[PDB]
């Protein structure tokens, strides 16, 4: 399941340089509707319309099905964990991709 997740990085690496690219607190906005969402904290319909808001783009409609698909594809090893902890896999991805994001690791 770790795959998706490899590929969701570069995801949030392209949301971040995008809005960026353009100039203002833009790809702080898209990267705050991206998290919205990862976090489960947003609806998939308000994430889209946001973000687009945001950067008024005409822009590729692949996103909705990515992340929908994106639960078929990583839900039976995150469900598996879910079971156990007995909560929601919405809210261990949750708790699980903030953690994998933080910058608290010195190395």
């Amino acid at each position: 399941g770790a795959r998706q997740l490899s590929k969701l990085k570069r995801f949030l690496t392209t949301l971040q340089q995008y809005g960026n690219d353009i100039s203002p607190e833009i790809g702080e906005r898209v990267r705050t509707l991206v998290l919205g969402l990862v976090n489960s904290t947003l609806t998939i319909e308000e994430f889209h319309s946001k973000l687009q808001e945001a950067t008024n783009f005409p822009l590729r409609p692949f996103v909705i099905p990515f992340l929908k698909a994106n639960l078929p594809l990583l839900q039976r090893e995150l469900l598996h964990c879910a079971r156990l902890a007995k909560q929601n896999p919405a809210q261990y991805l949750a708790q699980h991709e903030q953690l994998l994001l933080d910058a608290s690791t010195t190395s």
